[PDB]
């Protein structure tokens, strides 16, 4: 038995998750989390990772090749001044929208289907408040790999009665979906009861053991450790514990501050109240606070007393602790505060260092950042069947359509001209 | 017997349908939850999604053909100088407002009959308090599919009397319109009494049962379970449970500190006023609230007594738990609040977030999302019968106009010209 | 609202009559039913409101004297 300083299941990081999703400690700072596990950013993230790594491939060749398709198919004109621009545009339109929409049904099945596993929303927690991720890689028989196969081979066939272009660029590039679907599909947030994490006090090698079986973990940021046995985390929720325990603290105080001070008078020696009318209120009201005297024997000597009301006020430290947390969550996360003129919090949404600091490591410890890159918080706020069209705008394949359109309008200029 | 811990129908969570409804609390927050049920804008997105499915297929071939048909029927012109851009207009705007009010009548007449399961109004409750849906698959004998192709086959007849191309169009995809609508009336919500969810400890695969009865259930969000037998949500309302019972705890404790200062003096030891004159109301007064002392024996002992007189007050948390319910409401589904200059509220909306969170997962498990799609926001703020002709220009039904357009200005202006 | 099949159906003096629901409520082992319409939403404020009138005029007529005696 190796004496092993534990760090998981004790009262200060069991009150942690109570307090951050609101067992105990309450504020309008709250909600300044729950902003940030928001599970459809990932979903988003990750569809424009795979949708830049697809659509960049092969934007050179078939775009004159399937262009002389349907050139040789139908080359029908009448003039060459009014008429080529307006085919030319209604051209480049037809073929950026139905690619579009072939993609979109295919990734938005393919993510409909096994995407809401929803770990992100516990991901964010274990890296808030310990800074490192227990999970347990979930492993299957290799039969559901080929049943996965199956599935994302059904959609490339719903591709495939979708579009040709479309289920060329899923031919060429189904080896990297399925690879990022089971790794999709790979892990959890080790979200299971009599789960633990410690640290070896012999080899500071710190790892999570769920039931007694060993399991792997992230860290991303390790704690400081000294001869104070207990060690101090140097994650954001830890900076301010002790504020809102002292919060709640006066919360429990307030509330018996109010409950002593019912009765009208102090001397020394369930909705029943509202339907009900006022002559019987009355007398429930009397028997419902029973007047009750307060006694200690003394010999020859009584009181000289003194009488105290007060109710601590909760508005002060609450809008100074209000204040902490929103500013302690736009320090640690660049967390944007996008509004109009005179406009108040239209939005609080992820930016460029909230993205690298949450959405990228944890991409790095699913591995799927081998094929994947950010997502440029301007495009975030976008919809989940739109960011699709300045994604591929944002790559050369719109682009590429502007210099075969050069060439067209050359190819048939010196035909008129 | 397995030991299994239950989660539905406990104190916490049946509390929580009624605070969510208001029997116990209330706020000028309570109505934010009531801006996110409205049942309306599910139709909307509905029609709006297989109008954008119809529209979209015969854009190309039909929008010739039936122009052949109406110019060798009537091609009877006069000047192509000005007249032939006006019969184009005049003709663009028949073609489009005549299949407008086809598939809009048709729309309308299926939408009408059997819609209004209003299911959404109690799934936006267990998608917010505790993140997953009971629901009980309804079916019924295979005859009654017969009577929904005869009401779907009644209502194109209405269309076939209304408009051919538009006959044409639900003639094409009358069998994934037939899909939908057994997908609509294939379950309820689950608004049963004696129904119940459980979660089973030796394998967390956590489902309901209604009556004994086992269920399928939909879980957008497992709650994070530890050694802690009672789990902890993560969801909005759970957020903000305890702040709330705090409210009402206040509300009771004003009612009794109200209720017991209501004589004048202390010591120690229904509409009948309104309408009677003061000489008889002072008489009922004094006999309403009877004047009571209070007393404890003790011997050669009495009171150095103190008297205390307030109420708590009501307007401080109340201002602090609207703003924590709006700013909440505001961070966990993105609403936008569009106003004019210096106008306060003009109207709390659903944005491009707020259908990805509740409706498309909604419709991912009555799956009808394999043929469906977002509609953006700012179409859902539009009326029930304008939303089409803003839906299908979006498409290229009307984008295709431009190009005939082009195309007929070529054909008679190398006539002209 | 029948409990063994829920298929509320209201008469007119014995005679049934047909209705038109547009939000059933939500129906549970809690006997009495909690409807999701916003009336009900607010009823128990206007509720305490009424009681605050009654006992604003029930303590406005039991000071009306300018002095108060014991005896």
């Amino acid at each position: 038995d190796e004496a092993v300083i534990d760090i998981f299941p004790t009262g200060q990081t069991m009150s942690f998750l109570r307090l951050l999703h609101g067992f105990l400690g309450t504020c309008r700072g709250q909600s300044m989390h729950q902003v940030l596990r928001d599970p459809c950013v990932l979903r988003k993230q990750l569809l424009y990772g795979v949708c830049k790594t697809l659509f960049d491939t092969i934007t050179v060749r078939r775009v004159a090749e399937e262009w002389k398709l349907h050139a040789a198919l139908f080359p029908y004109r009448a003039l060459d001044e009014e008429d080529l621009e307006q085919y030319l545009l209604v051209w480049s339109a037809s073929l950026r929208q139905s690619v579009q929409t072939g993609v979109l049904g295919a990734l938005r099945d393919i993510l409909y289907q096994y995407a809401d596993n929803d770990d992100y929303g516990l991901y964010v927690d274990w890296c808030v408040t310990v800074g490192l991720v227990p999970l347990l890689d979930v492993k299957t028989k290799p039969s559901e790999a080929a049943e996965r196969a199956q599935f994302v081979r059904a959609a490339v066939q719903r591709a495939t009665e979708t579009h040709p272009l479309a289920q060329d660029l899923l031919q060429a590039n189904l080896a990297l979906l399925l690879q990022v679907a089971e790794r999709l599909g790979a892990v959890r947030v080790a979200n299971a009861p009599e789960v633990r994490v410690f640290k070896k006090v012999r080899s500071e090698r710190l790892e999570a053991q769920l039931r007694g079986k060993h399991i792997r973990l992230y860290v991303a940021a390790e704690p400081l450790a000294y001869e104070r046995d207990k060690l101090l985390f140097t994650t954001p929720v830890a900076h301010l514990h002790e504020e809102i325990l002292r919060y709640d603290g006066l919360c429990r105080h307030q509330k018996i501050c109010q409950l002593l001070n019912t009765f009208p008078v102090k001397v020394v020696t369930d909705a029943e109240l509202y339907h009900l009318p006022v002559l019987e209120a009355v007398r429930k009201a009397r028997d419902a606070a029973p007047f009750r005297p307060l006694a200690v024997e003394d010999n020859r000597l009584v009181a000289n007393s003194f009488f105290s009301q007060f109710v601590p006020g909760t508005e002060s430290l609450e809008r100074f602790l209000t204040q902490l947390w929103e500013n302690e969550y736009f320090r640690t996360f660049r967390l944007r505060r996008l509004v109009t003129h005179q406009g108040a919090e239209e939005a609080i949404v992820y930016s460029n260092y909230t993205v690298e600091r949450v959405t990228l490591p944890y991409l790095c410890h699913i591995l799927a950042l081998g094929t994947l890159d950010p997502v440029p918080e301007a495009y975030l706020q976008l919809s989940f069947g739109e960011i699709v069209a300045a994604a591929y705008d944002d790559s050369k394949f719109c682009r590429y359509v502007e210099l075969i359109c050069s060439r067209e309008k050359a190819r048939r200029r010196q035909m008129s001209r």
